[PDB]
């Protein structure tokens, strides 16, 4: 127990945290199940367990996805310190600030590694000053400002407290971890209490629960009572108890409090479930969950062009592909609707849904999707919507316009923190519904220089007024067939077009953006003293999947194939659109 060290690791993508975890594992003589010697997946295991002398160090990877601040909090709630790894030349970079801020907010003391100290142009002393300023900028406590520094060269396999007189090996980094990281604070003799912090899956056993055992012990085939954060309970039987050794999970006959473990055979475990000894059912506090706040309908493509471009089109081919994603994509949610050729798919931001669709197009799928929107849930008698905690890290020159746009998106400002080094951090509380479409506008407005983070917060009363109302109406084909130059030449005078001469269109397909706010049903199949000389079309607007989804309204769909992106009305005929209004 007193010999366990549970630490999380933080590093910019190119600052060699994988290289460092590898050197620490090799020099510790921990049995290595893989087969790499010296290089010259390059990402970490979610947990790496190092055996050094009579000490066990669990290194938990810090999630790098910007919309999963929930998961970052769960990592910090499970560990007792953080290892911040920083390059000897770049110094700390703004990409790791969000996760560093979470570590300090959960009251963790940091251990700083300045690695690549022998690379050309290294300036470790300057990196120390940069790290000190960051922590002060993060409102560090006096205990958080009193932190060890270990200089390191994974290349030469050496570490030290002093970069000018480095030791023969990595001994100093290990010693810094056991000296300054407290052992887990846990009750070994009380009844089993273990919270699910992370979920994983493999075809050999199914759902895998990952967590730090808060109290007691757990064995294979043990009878447990699982309790969720809604207080509902269910009895179950532990299948396998898996301990961590290097990059691998080990079938173990027991596991004790303080230890970070994988558990199986407990069916559909959810984040924050507490596995309990059946006599003493005690739920631990609810953990932040990465709630799927944006939803789209994934429908069978019913267009007159259906089946002509992709191999996979049926309702079961699509459902089979979705359930197949669901097991490997634990944040995602697939639901059946009253329509059997329509499936409500929910995920962490529209990007999560758009990536899935792009995967299915490449595979040969064909489908229609509705716009990304939130699910309005009735809780405590009223209609509430999801709200998010949002962090924006921007160059100071972008502060003005970023704030105006977030205000317009119903964003409540909560904090402004400039670093005095050309960047500012803005914390907002905004309904998820006001965040849809923003990441794209945010990149354009900040010229790709900004960083945006998201952590699900809560449901609350609906904030009044619609967000991102499209101002322009659309041009809708009233026929099926080949679009012609002479007719497109006349319509491009009334709006911008999505296609040119020779495109096959169908009735209700959207073929352009109208200059005015109203929709027009137009003819693009036949052509209507002086005249207009030359029939030349301005190049069509060819939208990405992301643009089609941010373009479409509630009465429209994006028809998707492996080779094509089409926009369409739900009601393909003008008569049908009139009978809805
Ligand atoms: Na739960
Ligand atoms: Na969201």
């Amino acid at each position: 127990i007193e010999n366990l060290r549970n630490i999380a690791i933080i590093a910019h993508v190119d600052h060699g945290k994988t290289t460092l975890v590898d050197k620490l594992l090799q020099q510790s003589g921990t049995f290595d199940a893989r087969a790499e010697t010296q290089e010259r997946i390059t990402i970490l295991a979610k947990n790496t367990a190092i055996k050094w002398n009579d000490y066990r160090i669990n290194i938990v990877d810090t999630p790098g996805h910007a919309d999963f601040g929930g998961e970052v909090e769960r990592v910090m709630s499970m560990v007792d310190s953080v290892l911040l790894v920083v390059d000897a030349f770049d110094g700390p970079m703004p990409q790791t600030r969000f996760v560093t801020k979470k570590a300090f907010a959960h009251g963790l003391k940091p251990i700083v590694v300045i690695n690549k100290v022998d690379r050309p142009g290294a300036r470790p002393d300057w990196v120390v000053d940069q790290v000190f300023d960051l922590f002060v900028n993060l409102d560090a406590t006096d205990e958080q400002l009193d932190f060890p520094i270990i200089y390191a060269s994974a290349l030469n396999g050496i570490a030290g407290l002093d970069h000018e007189d480095m030791a023969e090996d990595m001994t100093p980094l290990y010693q810094a971890i056991v000296d300054h990281v407290p052992a887990p604070d846990v009750d070994l003799d009380g009844p089993l209490q273990m919270q699910i912090s992370q979920l994983d899956y493999n075809n050999y056993v199914g759902v895998i629960g990952i967590g730090r055992i808060k109290r007691g012990k757990v064995k294979p085939n043990q009878q447990v009572t699982i309790i969720d954060s809604e207080g509902k309970t269910r009895n179950a039987k532990v299948g396998k108890v898996l301990t961590h050794l290097g990059l691998e999970r080990i079938d173990s006959n027991i596991a004790e409090a303080g230890d970070i473990i994988a558990i199986t055979g407990l069916g559909e475990l959810n984040i924050s479930d507490t596995i309990c000894d059946p006599q003493n059912v005690e739920a631990l506090p609810a953990l932040s969950v990465d709630e799927p706040t944006v939803s789209m309908f994934f429908c069978v493509n019913t267009s007159p062009f259906c089946g002509k471009e992709g191999k996979f089109v049926t309702s079961r081919q699509i459902l089979d592909r979705l359930n197949k994603e669901l097991v490997h994509n634990v944040a995602l949610r697939v639901e059946e609707t009253e329509d059997a050729d329509a499936f409500r798919v929910s995920g962490r931001g529209e990007l999560h849904l758009s990536v899935l669709i792009e995967n299915m197009r490449r595979e040969g799928f064909e489908l229609a999707v509705s716009r990304p929107k939130v699910i309005f849930r009735e809780i405590d008698g009223r209609k509430q919507e999801p709200y998010e905690n949002v962090t924006l890290d921007v160059e100071e020159q972008h502060q003005g316009s970023v704030m105006q746009a977030l205000g317009e998106r119903k964003g409540d400002l909560k904090n402004m923190n400039p670093d005095g080094k050309g960047r500012v951090r803005l914390d907002y509380v905004i309904p998820s519904r006001g965040l849809i479409g923003f990441r794209s506008e945010f990149m354009t407005m900040t010229s790709g220089t900004g960083l945006l983070y998201s952590t699900f917060s809560h449901y609350d009363d609906i904030r009044p007024g619609e967000v991102g109302q499209r101002q322009n109406g659309v041009l809708i084909s009233n026929g099926q067939g080949k679009a012609v130059a002479f007719a497109l030449f006349g319509l491009q005078d009334r709006g911008k077009l999505f296609l040119g001469h020779g495109a096959e269109v169908y009735e209700g397909q959207i073929i352009g953006i109208h200059s005015r706010s109203n929709d027009l049903t137009v003819n693009c199949l036949t052509g209507k003293s002086g005249t207009d000389e030359a029939v030349i079309l301005v190049p069509p607007i060819k939208m990405s999947l992301e643009q089609a989804l941010e373009f479409i309204d509630d009465d429209e769909l994006v028809e998707v194939t492996p080779t094509s992106i089409r926009i369409r009305k739900r009601h393909l005929t003008e008569n049908d659109r009139r009978r809805a209004n």
